[PDB]
């Protein structure tokens, strides 16, 4: 037993990290088969970042302007293209450590592991949730751009995040591996604010199921609710509305405990309306919102990769 | 900026994990060069575990009683020996993925990364502190024994922990890689209590510095304290004593923030005496003690 935020084992991703340099600017890239993926702002000087025209900046670059390195070992660039905010560099060597992989675009509330890297060298791994305002509460210093976020299922690495930016509030923003930002952000040196954040309801419900599984069930009430009435009251407390997909991903936890999803919603509603009244759940006075239903199952059951 | 509990990248350790079976027991082993290290209780029946005379049980085993599997490849055992609570199985194949490594025994309050494994396959990675009472607050299920804890410095893996047991309270206990338990625990099938846990004061102070570096100062005050007066209050709240060595180790964080160590001690004293009053620090409603000064420096230097 025990409940911990847990990262996926990072080895399959470590074997894909490289560095990409254009001029004096070095950041991280992801080497899969014979392509390296990295943030397109590698082509910019610090002064270019104030108001970059990427298309015009990239026309001035050739294959021979890109230095891609696996450690000290140079991989020759043989082609380049831009896809949204990511640069794809074709290299002359297929990565022998390429895992089975997919590129996925995640939803708010989904969690992933971040492999923080500097100069192509992995430094640490931690777990993040995509917030409803499309930021993550990460830990990233100068040099971290191009670090990736991912999930593992069986043998397949699903890459979902590439790091680009730190907002003035100290939270982080980036793209999927097709280079589309999560949220309304742009890769320009401007002050950019995220929307007001909300609490990830589906994950709170997962954590209440985790509590029940562990015999901590004082908060289970005798009511139910409709999904619509729940969503309307939830929004008053700065909680996200539930989607049908949220209801579906809570299905296994509902089956395990015998507590209907909408009955758990009614329990959560009472917690929001009345508070905890000096009580705790899983040892905490705060409702946790960065464990998904999958995070609860996979950690309670011990799935490997 | 930002501050997150962060593990070392686990790839160098993943390449060393194998499965070890003896009789009805399967657990994990650590394959370095031509030796597999695992918990000695792999040899025991359920009946043996009430009072296992390990030397007497092990002399009854042959090399062929140990089945070692690395992925879908069996590794033939060609010798075996026991060092305290660790069994060493010599195999006929060198692990090509053996990293540069050391075996170290960590001190209470220090942190390490755990690669939780089942059936020789990595499941997840997380950070733990060795508690003052020599337990860890892990996440370990049936089959996790033989999972290891480690730190990485440059290219060198320092292994410090091998997993053996879950106490009645839900905390965890294990050994170093020489097979010596951390704490007063024994590898027998009994309910075992730890000593009174205490809070790792130097780590709480480090985490308060992390909070300041990340733009939160609400808990600071205009006061100072002496080291001894701080220690009197710390001990009253079941916190470990702060030594001059701890004060010195906190020097870089003090210099970075301009907050003297004993001024941060006065802030911590006030937090202990008044509580947090419904407020949080770095998203936590409680004072966090599993980040070392090094862990903080690694994420906060240059912010
Ligand atoms: C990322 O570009 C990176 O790591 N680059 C390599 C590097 C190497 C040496 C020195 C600096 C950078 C970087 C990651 C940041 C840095 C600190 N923590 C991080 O997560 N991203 C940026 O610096 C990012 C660039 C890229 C896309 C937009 C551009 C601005 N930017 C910001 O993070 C940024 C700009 C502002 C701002 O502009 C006036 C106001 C407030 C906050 C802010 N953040
Ligand atoms: C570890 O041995 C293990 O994973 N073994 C393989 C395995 C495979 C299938 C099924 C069960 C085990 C195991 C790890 C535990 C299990 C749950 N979480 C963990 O961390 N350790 C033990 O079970 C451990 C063994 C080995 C050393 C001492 C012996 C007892 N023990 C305990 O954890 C233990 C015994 C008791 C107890 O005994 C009467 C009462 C209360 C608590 C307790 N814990």
């Amino acid at each position: 037993s025990g409940f911990r935020k847990m990262a996926f084992p990072s080895g399959k991703v470590e074997g894909c990290m490289v560095q990409v340099t254009c001029g004096t600017t070095t950041l991280n890239g992801l080497w899969l088969d014979d392509v390296v993926y990295c943030p397109r702002h590698v082509i910019c000087t610090s002064e270019d970042m104030l108001n970059p025209n990427y298309e015009d900046l990239l026309i001035r670059k050739s294959n021979h302007n890109f230095l891609v390195q696996a450690g000290n070992v140079q991989l020759r660039v043989i082609g380049h293209s831009m896809q949204n905010c990511v640069l794809k560099l074709k290299v002359d060597t297929a990565n022998p450590k390429t895992p089975k992989y997919k590129f996925v675009r995640i939803q708010p509330g989904q969690t992933f592991s971040v492999l923080a890297c500097y100069n192509g060298s992995p430094s640490g791994v931690y777990q993040c949730a995509m917030r409803p305002n499309f930021t993550i509460k990460g830990s990233f210093l100068n040099g971290s751009c191009g670090s990736v976020g991912f999930n593992i299922d069986y043998d397949c690495v699903s890459f979902c995040y590439m790091h680009h930016m730190e907002l003035p509030t100290g939270v982080h923003a980036g793209t999927d591996l097709e280079g589309n930002f999560y949220g309304p952000f742009v890769d320009r040196q401007t002050a950019q604010a995220a929307g007001t954040d909300t609490t990830i309801t589906v994950n709170v419900l997962a954590w209440l199921y985790a509590a029940v599984i562990n015999g901590d069930r004082w908060f289970l009430n005798r009511f139910t609710t409709t999904l619509n009435d729940f969503n309307l009251v939830a929004m008053k407390y700065n909680y996200e509305p539930l989607t049908q997909d949220h209801v579906d991903i809570l299905g296994p936890l509902s089956a395990q405990t015998g507590i209907a999803v909408l009955d758990m919603c009614a329990s959560l509603k009472e917690l929001l309306q009345n508070g905890m009244n000096g009580r705790t759940i899983l040892g905490s006075a705060l409702l946790e919102d960065e464990f998904t239903p999958f995070d609860v199952v996979r950690q309670c059951s011990g799935v490997t990769f």
